[PDB]
């Protein structure tokens, strides 16, 4: 298997900020991801995650990772007044793994980063 599940906590573990509040949820069938989007997946989760920083009042980051028509990432963000915040080189990263993987990349502004791709018929 692709210890998706893993890996998804041990990248939250490992880039979040020890400042933030962090919650991660997992919906639907994640064996059934296939080893390039769980590669993916994981690596949109360490990228969004290392980019989220402390804010002046308490924040959470809240992961969401759900296997429904197709696999898609939510990274929730409730900080508030750092604009530049998500705006860096990780995000042509995650558009470049979206246009690899197919899928597509918002981000939308507290502030939330949503990573979509099809799974394998
Ligand atoms: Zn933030
Ligand atoms: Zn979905």
């Amino acid at each position: 298997g692709t210890r998706l599940r893993q890996r998804i906590d041990a990248a939250v573990a490992q880039f979040a900020d020890s400042g933030l509040r962090t919650s991660v949820q997992f919906v639907g069938p994640l064996s059934v991801v296939d080893s390039a989007l769980a590669d993916q997946a994981e690596a949109v989760v360490r990228e969004a995650v290392s980019n989220a920083v402390r804010h002046a009042k308490a924040s959470t980051l809240t992961v969401r990772v759900k296997v429904d028509d197709d696999l898609c990432i939510e990274v929730t963000d409730n900080g508030r007044g750092l604009p530049d915040e998500f705006t860096g080189s990780g995000l042509t990263n995650l558009r470049q793994r979206a246009e690899q993987a197919g899928g597509e990349f918002t981000l939308a502004s507290g502030t939330v980063l949503r990573w979509s791709a099809p799974l394998s018929q």
